[PDB]
């Protein structure tokens, strides 16, 4: 069920985008702090794609607007769900959405 609230914006298809996750009934964003391709492949999985072509930092697909919800992922990069990662608490973050992240999953 995890996959229902992890979503790629403004990509140049579904694999790729700004990273988004959905926490207390609202979209919002991922810090690019410590955002690397161990985390992206953990996202790109969940979303059904092989694995993580690349992770892109300073908003790469645009600001996101609202929460920024997690910072300093620390994926181990075989996780099944970046909710099982560990990271900052809900919310809480150094962060302004000129550094949101994004990650382009292999696929095409
Ligand atoms: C979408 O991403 C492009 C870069 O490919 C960026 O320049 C643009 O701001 C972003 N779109 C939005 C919603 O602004
Ligand atoms: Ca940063
Ligand atoms: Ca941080
Ligand atoms: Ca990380």
């Amino acid at each position: 069920m995890d996959f229902t609230m992890i979503r790629l914006v403004n990509g140049s298809g579904p694999h790729e985008g700004r990273v988004e996750v959905y926490h207390d009934r609202r979209w919002g964003t991922v810090c690019d702090d410590g955002w690397d391709k161990k985390d992206g492949d953990v996202v790109c999985r969940m979303l059904g794609f092989r694995g993580v072509e690349e992770v892109y930092r300073t908003a790469r697909f645009g600001q996101g607007t609202g929460r920024i919800w997690m910072d300093d992922v620390a994926c181990k990069g075989t996780e099944e769900t970046i909710f099982r990662c560990s990271f900052s608490k809900w919310g809480v973050t150094n962060c302004g959405h000129a550094e949101d992240a994004s990650v382009t999953c292999n696929r095409h």
